[PDB]
């Protein structure tokens, strides 16, 4: 049920929607819905086939689903079209005006993406603003894994010198900066970080830092400071994402209660 007929799919290569550092991103037709069509052709096919049937096994609201595989004598990636873009760029958009409620409430999307996603024991490894995107309806949905994966802003990924890997070193947890070992509670503080971005509006965390300085900075007792207008509840709940203990943090599923309960309390 992944693969798709090449005769059901029209690519429009000359508009380019997105660019990705293994490949760029098209609009696309599939008969007649309509959907975004990243390529790969910018860089093990059992693997491939195997992460196209696990992101279709995926089905919720604020997750990005998968529309399938089209297979071209690099193959290409099917996914619905997000008429508002990533999250990063939408509540950095000067057009667009969302209110504090507004803000929560994309946040408590995210949260409820990712406490279906940690439910199938999926852990995302680069939850941030700019890693969700908003459809038609200002529907977030946790993008960027599986088939969709790739690094789409490149100033916010450091190369480790003794790995060689690409790191969101201002979004990754204090285990995962000393032990490059990811899970669902270094998933929670990237998502501490989402909810400081969302409430600054997309401004860029820790900007007085520089690379991997950042595990020092956190080792010196230093978290990111209470935006303007959020919630001190709200800052309560981030607070917890980075408890330097990952057993301490709180779960999705208590984050999804926490965020939806201070939701409740704005009027519009
Ligand atoms: C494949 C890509 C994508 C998916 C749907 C879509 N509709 C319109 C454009 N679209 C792009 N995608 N999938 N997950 C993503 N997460 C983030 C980004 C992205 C693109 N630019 N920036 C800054 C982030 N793109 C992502």
């Amino acid at each position: 049920h992944v693969v798709i007929g090449p005769s059901s799919l029209i690519v429009h290569f000359n508009e380019v929607i997105g660019r990705g550092h293994f490949g760029c991103v098209y609009h696309g037709t599939l008969l007649k819905i309509h959907c975004a069509v990243k390529s790969l052709n910018r860089i093990e096919v059992s693997q491939f086939l195997t992460e196209g049937i696990i992101m279709k096994d995926f089905s919720h609201p604020n997750v990005l689903s998968l529309l399938g595989i089209c297979l071209r004598s690099s193959p290409l990636v099917v996914l619905p079209y997000m008429k508002h873009g990533d999250l990063r760029n939408f509540i950095r958009n000067e057009t667009h005006n969302p209110t504090v409620k507004d803000l929560i409430g994309f946040g408590l999307q995210v949260a409820k993406g990712m406490k279906y996603l940690a439910s199938k024991k999926f852990v995302h490894r680069d939850l941030a603003a700019r890693n969700c995107m908003l459809d038609e309806k200002f529907t977030v949905k946790v993008a960027d894994f599986g088939l969709a994966r790739d690094m789409y802003d490149k100033e916010y990924y450091s190369v480790h010198n003794k790995t060689g890997a690409k790191l969101p070193v201002k979004w990754m947890a204090l285990e995962s900066l000393q032990t490059q070992k990811f899970t669902t509670k270094s998933d929670v503080w990237s998502f501490g970080v989402l909810l400081w971005e969302l409430m600054t509006r997309g401004a860029p965390p820790y900007p007085d830092v520089n690379t991997f300085d950042i595990t020092v900075y956190l080792l010196q007792g230093r978290r990111l400071l209470q935006p303007e207008y959020c919630p001190d509840p709200l800052y309560e709940v981030m607070l917890k994402c980075w408890h330097p203990k990952a057993e301490m943090r709180p779960s999705f599923s208590e984050l999804v209660s926490r965020i939806s309960a201070i939701f409740s309390t704005f009027i519009g």
